[PDB]
């Protein structure tokens, strides 16, 4: 252990800031900031204009309070507000800001930019020692100050919807311009024309094609335009090519993403224009385009981000706490879920390099700066994209069944799309089995083609159909399904009952030869309770869902009168949902049953908020799992804060229930669900290929198993060692990751709460 | 007397239909409303894709269409017709070409759905039409007889088109739609928070119309509006600069400029967006970002308003082409004050070409008025809530003018609350915010309202004010002693069917109490739309636009194989408005009403009804309920009914809207509603008010005490007095609902026999 | 009433308290003989009733549930009659048993038990050691469990064949309805032994 | 229990029926005190008693309602105890009259009727429509202009109602420690 209220930042006084862009998830994390600070016993100071209100000084910086950050988790942009600084650019800048810090006792950053923002706050610690010299020498500071100021503890959250400081994977407001971005295009696309169209669209990214290419196959567009992977020599024609044999495959609406740095292999600009023009031109096509503006950085923040926002937050205080004199100033970020610091310099340096690697026309280097998780995406994105034709794919004569097990997750469609693509383009025929384990027993299996899965990415539910029923009572006939339509891998996109139906099936393939082949499972359930993942397909899109009803919910007025929401999230056992969504969406509580809770407890936390209703709040939040209780219900705990607020507030019940478990997927799941089915496929076809083409009988344990998100990658974990981590009975797995999360939740509600912090990130350096 | 839709049938009758020029959001529910009505009363109807060009083209591009053609594209924006411009129909040739393949399939009777120009195109087809037949018998392309039988062209139009720019059309096809997608780009950038300054300008459309533009600044409370028909005076450059600098100073953080596409100087010249930035950007340097918003105005689905404004044209057009003689001018079917009308081609082509002149002409004053009544107060109203005059440039009444929110909060009585208090302050009166209705009002929670209290409360939902459902009954001696201590002098409450009663209460109370001899207005304010006295509410098409929103969802998921059936509760109490002309909207197989009795058989006969489109053409069915359609018929017992008749065809889910979804964010046509009648309302306070002066103060009349709604075609006061007659006390619902004569219209497109009263059919008028 | 998917309660208990209708899972039913046998009652109640009863077992269906049929008589009713509904719930299932039922208990506990006695007295592993002592033909016969199985719907919990349903048609007949009555069960001349 | 707002059959049963509890709306109650009489009656459970008894008044409070109560109780009794919830409801409010009541019915009725036979003998007056009922130790007719007083006719109940004197004792008898006004008790008379 190394807990929180164990590292104490008594004395010591943070200044957080905004600089750059806005992007959306800002106010999130200052909220995180400043709360984490004040709990440590720190004192957190605001720096407004980003660097421009550091050089400036004076009013540009206050100290904040556990209220100033009151109600701004459903914020977009920054409250602090965020600019360019040109004086920070410079020398003197530099100096007349250190001043302003000296002058408050600030020694502590906390920096929340992008690329430049970071990397000009790295130069400031490095130059720091030199600037106190020569303001000791002008007689602006003390003497002795120059002593005790002497350290300056640097720390910064990426927080940019760009994405280009290399280094780095994810960025706070990628996934909501991602939203605001694919929201467009659902809007484009829910219209109906008798003529071919082609809508091209121009996302951001000064210099980086990360948003146009996650936003490529969010969508399935027809091409793409990255400053990384410029188009090769004669794409012109190239590109009019593609629209024209997509068009004859009865695509009719082509799609075109383009980026804002789109260029040739020559460093030459690639205007939207040009684009327009050259299908107009050539092909004739109704086109239309639309340079998607500051439009990105719009709208309220997604699930996703307030949370990574949140945890950044945390991340950012106790590294700033925990820094040394001669701790090098790093970036808190995550890598595969998982917390870690990187120092400053290195990241501004391979930024640096990126830009440098594509200024060079050396393209394959820059797509490797940016990361192994770039590189892939753009790789998976292209094999979606680009069919080759029938006889240049040598066949493999395999049949792979693709079906979906278990209740209904958004973006089973995309999941789908993704593996039969894929599987077709290494060579297999694909075999679609629909309503689940009962249309397997019933035969109900047929082939799809390239062309039928076009479009399934945005859409919700489960085209091929899904069910819970499994295995078990039918291993006879479906053992026979299998060997009557020559079936040589399985592929289940589906929930916790695909994982009891694989453990089922791999128990068969005893008494059943016609199960001893690979078998892969991808999470897709909104409740996230599939052992061996950390996450799930459709779970963002259900998270979203949560906070967007709570979004509603506060912004509507109620006169004088104070009033407090009590929510039911689905999930099951699993208060993944309820925990991440209270989180989220700044509820007081999120009653969950891995938290079991008595009449005492729930009494504490109904006095606890009435105080903050009689205050602070205007708009009070309480969620709660499904199943957290039997006894204690939805409409108990209704009746209970309503009964406890009689004269300080009222209350409203609402149960989310399950209709909105089939609304289109978010950009997050849509991705995902295209993401691990296609790195699924690729582990069947490499599992046939152990075959050698005549057949193999597949007995190993790691031949069933389980695609997750694990420690910090995408592992393949066989079924049969799951079962030691699994609670059976309440189907969630016995150690939830997100259960170290729950604490601070809590003491962002004002709550004083254990805060086990032994998982914080630490040092590491940047992979290459 | 009366006449029915059955018995005039145009059996032997052929009927094309097309779209053209631009398209615009509810083409697609216009066509399925011609389709059907016309297959309908036993005419037979064509397709004819591409506008004006498939019909130049003949051939396939003409195709007979039956009761699937148009089969769910009710939420489909844009045209699965397709429309497009037509170079060839500009000429003498095409127009023959034409006139040939319509000759060629014996389709004598048009139903041309577009704007201006598609429109005096047809206009022209008309007056060349027998000119055209000479040409093609002379030339041996028809026959000789020929040029006899299809000698008579029937022609009826449809504005259909985003624009709104033909003349003598209040409201045109597309244009909510239009807004919509507007107003929900300006909302996500004002949820975006910055600390510095920040102005936006958005580029909407309107070619030459500013239409678009002044309801979208309106809808928005604009800091500035550049139109076509009121240009900028001369040195408007630091007029406007100067505007937003005071704005600034009043802590409008974010100024909104909306400029319309065609925004011209009192010369004609081109006031692009770009020199709106820069002008902002080099006078007063704030952070200034511009978006053009393109075609994506054309975009997403089409709103409830013209779902149903489009289907009920469909059928305007239908009948008004069957009682069409050879004399009888061609028509254009519109809506004048929610009553339908038919007006002569030539007549409206003209005006919109007179329009032109009058601003190429520099006559803009005169532009302005021949935009319509309508335009020309809108237009008022804006400038009137935009800009405020100096405190000392505006004499005051030493009168207190008190506003209150009385009934179910409803989307957008914020929105007139700031309307009403700007109006009043602007008048000269000293404004009164009556907080939690009539319980605050006889708890003295009373206070002051100022110019700025109000603002940016354009788009909030709820009741910021705050509004109660009590009645004035048992605290007539409280309200009384506090209109006589706060000097009450006029009363305007804006609120649903209680804030009738209330004003019912009062009348019979102004004898013993004399502080309730004052003016008092009520301003139709709750989702039901059941206030006697108007055909429309506040806060009514936002909840209609909640339904249909939540049928999209629930139809674009997918099912597998499985067909589904949905059950909807909706709200309205009584009132089956929401449920009728939501079912309406969303095209429902049935909306269980209260005005419209029904038994088991009914029910059971409706099932069987539905079941059979369940086994072959529907995938996806619906059925709305209203709140208190039946106590023995509940939601679970239809849900119950439908669900066991359904079995071995289609299953059900169940789901009631709820509450929940009544205090989102107001709809632009409720924004807008709500801004334009409590504007209304306080001019009438103010002349009242005056003639106290002169007159005298005896208020003791029931024409002191009304309620403004939309009646005859005109927004009327009508004293509560007279309204008591033609009002249901019991089920608090107006004993003749004019929205009732549409319900047959919603069954014979679900494919029912329904007799249809079609005696309020519109009829040839003169636009005024 | 009681009974999970057995309509013995609901139809014996209709039977013995002169229901009109005692709707059970054992007889499927749909809207119309639902509202057809409305309507006979409705006749009746306009008439020589003056109290009318319809019984339903517990999951006869899940659709047409308590509320479905009260709300449904409710409003045919309306005019002629009113309704009211309820549940027996099973807070009447641990009342004093019956002199029948303590009697019954008594005398095959005993039975069961002599069986027993005169098993141990043999001394298994056939199906014989494992039965169910209950009412078949005209004796109280010991069943082995294993060839009750085949007579026997696992999935509703109840014997393949009721013998009560026989009386079903009777019922009807008494409450004034015209319905098929099979009497091949019906009894004929024997010795008395 | 029926009743309305009048817990007098919840009271008056809780203590004829021995119940260790009544909810009633003319005492009201919070959660604090509800968990009180849990945990006080868990305790009873884990010893003394085999089979514990709760009433409560159909409307003594529309949050903590009789599901609510049980199932509070039935979290909080996990592992000492199970519950089980049991509406009477109104079907058992038209069963055969108690002796009692037809012998009541019989009796007051007869002189209400006895009252009109006299008044007949001889109305705008306010002393000519009564309330026949028992008072004070009689039956006395008493006009319903003056009993508007004494009576809430927001919940209908009567403002004094003499039955909660009674209300400290069934608690004592449970075992728990009430204020017992005990004013109203007898004092020594001689036979009349
Ligand atoms: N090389 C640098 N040296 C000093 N300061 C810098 C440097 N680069 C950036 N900055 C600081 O950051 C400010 C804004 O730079 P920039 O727009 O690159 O930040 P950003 O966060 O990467 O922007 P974005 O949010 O659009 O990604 C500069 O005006 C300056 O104050
Ligand atoms: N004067 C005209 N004579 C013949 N045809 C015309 C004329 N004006 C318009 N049209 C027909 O309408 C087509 C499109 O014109 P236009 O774009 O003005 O229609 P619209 O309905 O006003 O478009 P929108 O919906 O964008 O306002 C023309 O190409 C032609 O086929
Ligand atoms: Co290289
Ligand atoms: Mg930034
Ligand atoms: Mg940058
Ligand atoms: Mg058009
Ligand atoms: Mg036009």
């Amino acid at each position: 252990r190394k807990f929180l209220e164990h590292l104490s930042g008594a004395g010591k006084a943070i200044g957080v800031l905004t600089s750059g862009g806005d992007a959306q998830g800002m106010n999130a994390a200052v909220r995180a900031v400043v709360r984490m600070g004040i709990y440590v016993g720190a004192k957190v100071y605001f720096i407004y204009e980003g660097y421009q209100g550091m050089v400036d000084g004076g009013s540009n910086i206050a100290e904040a309070d556990w209220e100033s950050v009151s109600s701004i988790l459903q914020v977009g942009g920054t409250i602090i507000g965020s600019a360019r600084c040109q004086a920070f650019r410079t020398r003197e800048g530099r100096l007349k800001a250190a001043c302003n810090l000296l002058q408050r006792g600030i020694t502590n950053l906390c920096v929340i930019g992008g690329d430049g923002s970071l990397t000009g706050a790295n130069l400031f610690r490095k130059e720091w020692s030199g600037l106190l010299e020569e303001l000791a020498r002008n007689g602006q500071i003390d003497k002795e100050a120059v002593q005790k100021y002497a350290y300056l503890n640097v720390v910064g959250m990426v927080g940019s919807i760009d994405n280009d400081f290399c280094g780095t994977d994810m960025t706070i407001g990628t996934d909501s311009a991602l939203h605001r971005i694919i929201e467009v295009v659902d809007a484009i696309m829910t219209t109906a024309q008798s003529h071919q169209r082609t809508f091209v669209l121009e996302v951001m990214g000064r210099h980086c094609g990360y948003l146009a290419l996650v936003s490529a196959l969010a969508c399935g567009a027809d091409w793409v335009f990255l400053p990384e992977s410029p188009p090769e020599e004669g794409w012109e024609e190239q590109m009019c090519v593609k629209l024209s044999e997509n068009r004859a495959r009865k695509k009719r609406l082509n799609i075109i993403i383009v980026a804002e740095g789109a260029i040739d292999t020559q460093n030459k600009p690639i205007t939207s224009e040009k684009i327009k023009e050259l299908v107009v031109t050539q092909l004739g096509y109704d086109t239309r385009v639309t340079i998607l503006g500051h439009v990105q950085r719009g709208g309220t923040p997604s699930a996703f981000d307030r949370i990574l926002a949140s945890r950044m937050g945390v991340e950012a205080v106790i590294a700033l706490l925990e820094a040394t004199p001669d701790t090098p100033a790093c970036v808190v970020s995550l890598n595969g879920n998982h917390a870690v610091r990187l120092p400053l310099m290195e990241c501004v340096q391979m930024t640096q390099d990126v830009q440098k690697a594509m200024d060079e026309r050396r393209f394959q280097d820059a797509v490797r700066l940016r990361g192994r998780s770039f590189a892939g995406n753009l790789n998976t994105y292209k094999r979606l994209a680009i069919k080759l034709p029938d006889d240049q794919i040598p066949k493999t004569n395999c049949n792979v069944a693709v079906i979906n097990v278990g209740a209904p997750a958004a973006g089973m469609n995309a999941a789908v799309r993704s593996a039969v693509r894929v599987g077709i383009a290494d060579g297999h025929r694909m075999l679609a089995i629909y309503d689940g384990f009962d249309g397997f027993a019933k035969g109900q299996i047929k082939e799809i083609g390239w062309t039928d899965v076009g479009g399934w990415t945005g859409q919700g539910g489960s085209i091929l159909g899904t069910k819970r029923v499994l295995p078990g009572k039918y291993l006879e006939e479906i053992a026979t399904q299998m060997r009557t339509h020559s079936i040589n891998a399985l592929l289940i996109i589906g929930g916790f009952e695909a994982y009891l139906g694989l453990l089922e099936l791999s128990a068969a393939r005893e008494k059943h030869e016609e199960f001893c082949v690979p078998m892969v499972m991808v999470p897709a359930t909104v409740s996230n309770n599939v052992p061996g993942s950390d996450f799930s397909i459709g779970a963002d899109t259900a998270l979203n869902t949560i906070t967007d009803t709570c979004d509603r919910i506060k912004q509507s007025a109620s006169g004088t009168k104070r009033r407090v929401f009590i929510i039911e999230t689905m999930g099951g056992y699993c208060g993944y949902l309820a925990n991440m969504g209270g989180l989220a969406a700044g509820a007081d509580a999120a009653y969950i049953f891995e938290e079991p809770f008595d009449i005492r407890d729930l009494q504490s936390n109904v006095e606890h908020l009435t105080e903050k209703m009689k205050t602070t709040i205007q708009r009070g939040l309480v969620l709660r799992n499904e199943s957290c209780s039997e006894n204690y219900t939805t409409d108990f705990i209704y009746q209970l804060y309503s009964e406890e607020g009689k004269g300080v507030f009222d209350c409203r019940k609402n149960v989310l229930g399950h209709m909105q478990q089939g609304g289109a997927p978010s950009p997050f799941d849509r991705n995902f669900g295209t993401k691990i089915s296609a790195r699924a496929m690729e582990w069947i076809t490499a599992k046939l290929k152990e075959a050698r083409g005549r057949g193999k009988k597949f007995t190993t344990d790691d031949s069933i198993c389980v695609l997750g998100i694990s420690k910090r990658n995408v592992i393949f974990q066989p079924v049969a060692e799951l079962k030691k981590q699994t609670d059976f009975e309440h189907r969630i797995p016995k150690e939830q990751w997100w259960l170290k999360l729950r604490p601070l939740m809590k003491i962002l509600a004002k709550y004083k709460a254990s805060y086990d912090v032994s998982d914080s990130g630490q040092l590491e350096h940047v992979q290459p």
